[PDB]
C-alpha cells in the first residue's frame, strides 16, 4: 500500500508529538531525542501489557531518535485531579487498580520504572490507565536475582524515604510509595509534602499520625488506612502489591460499569 509509512505531525503534546498516519488516520504518540535513550528503547521492546504504553518502534535519523509510542486521547491522569479536591472515590479506586495491574507486570518482568506520578500516568478514550515514560526506568531483577538500587531517581514528592537516607535500597517498595503518593493526590487534590523527611514538617506530622490535618481529614477511613501501610517510613515493613490486593478498601465495590445505552418499555 502506498504512502502507508507517512505520519503528519499534527500537535506537540508534551518533545512528544502526536502522527497520524496519512492512510489510515490511526493516531500515535512520537517521541523526538536530539541527541539513557538506548535504555528506554530496550525497556520499552520488553513492554506488553493494557495498562503500560506500547510500544510500535523506533527509527534513528542522525543525531535524532524517533520513538513511535502509544497515543492515549485521555490524557494524563495529572488533569483529572482537581486541585485541593482530588476525584470521586469509585474513579480513584479504578485508576489505583489499572495502577497496580501496571505495576504487577512490570516488576514481574524485573522492570522498576523509578518516576510514578500522575504526569506520567496516560488515559486511553475509555479512561484506561497506561503507565509511561520509561526513560528513567531499570532492570532490578534479571536471571532471577534482585539488583539493589543506589541512583537517586524520580520527584521529590513522589520518592520514598530511603532513597533520600539510604546509600541502597530495594526497587520494588520505592514505586509502592509512590503509587500511595499518587493515590493521595486523588483523593485529596494536593501533595502531602515536598520530600519524606524528617526535616520536612508535615512528614514529621504523618509519622506523629496527626490525619486530623490536611490532607489526611480529605480522605475516607478505609483508603486512609491502606496509605497507613503504603506510607511506611521503613520499606521492609511497608505493604507489598499482593497484600495492597487484600486491603479492605481495595476491594470494596464502589464503581459501576462503563456507561452502556438503554430504553424503556
Ligand atoms: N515517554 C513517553 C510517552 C508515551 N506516550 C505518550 N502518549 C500520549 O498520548 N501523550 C499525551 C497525550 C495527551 Cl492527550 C496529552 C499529553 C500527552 O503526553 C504527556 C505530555 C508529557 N508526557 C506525557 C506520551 N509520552
Amino acid at each position: 500500500v502506498p504512502f502507508v509509512e507517512d505520519w503528519d505531525l499534527v500537535q506537540t503534546l508534551g518533545e512528544v508529538q502526536l502522527a497520524v498516519n496519512r492512510v489510515t488516520e490511526e493516531a500515535v504518540a512520537v517521541k523526538i531525542v536530539d541527541m539513557n535513550i538506548k535504555k528506554e528503547i530496550c525497556i520499552n521492546k520488553m513492554l506488553n501489557h493494557e495498562n503500560v504504553v506500547k510500544f510500535y518502534g523506533h527509527r534513528r535519523e542522525g543525531n535524532i531518535q524517533y520513538l513511535f509510542l502509544e497515543y492515549c486521547s485521555g490524557g494524563e491522569l495529572f488533569d483529572r485531579i482537581e486541585p485541593d479536591i482530588g476525584m470521586p472515590e469509585p474513579d480513584a479506586q479504578r485508576f489505583f487498580h489499572q495502577l497496580m495491574a501496571g505495576v504487577v507486570y512490570l516488576h514481574g518482568i524485573g522492570i522498576t520504572h523509578r518516576d510514578i506520578k500522575p504526569e506520567n500516568l496516560l488515559l486511553d478514550e475509555r479512561d484506561n490507565l497506561k503507565i509511561s515514560d520509561f526513560g528513567l526506568a531499570t532492570v532490578f531483577r534479571y536471571n532471577n536475582r534482585e539488583r539493589l538500587l543506589n541512583k537517586m531517581c524520580g520527584t521529590l514528592p513522589y520518592v520514598a524515604p530511603e532513597l533520600l537516607k539510604r546509600r541502597e535500597f530495594h526497587a520494588e517498595p520505592v514505586d509502592v510509595w509512590s503509587c500511595g503518593i499518587v493515590l493521595t493526590a486523588m483523593l485529596a487534590g494536593e501533595l502531602p509534602w515536598d520530600q519524606p523527611s524528617d526535616s520536612c514538617q508535615e512528614y514529621s506530622d504523618w509519622k506523629e499520625k496527626k490525619t486530623y490535618l490536611n490532607p489526611w481529614k480529605k480522605i475516607d477511613s478505609a483508603p486512609l488506612a491502606l496509605l497507613h501501610k503504603i506510607l511506611v517510613e521503613n520499606p521492609s515493613a511497608r505493604i507489598t502489591i499482593p497484600d495492597i490486593k487484600k486491603d479492605r478498601w481495595y476491594n470494596k465495590p464502589l464503581k459501576k460499569g462503563a456507561k452502556r445505552p438503554r430504553v424503556t418499555s
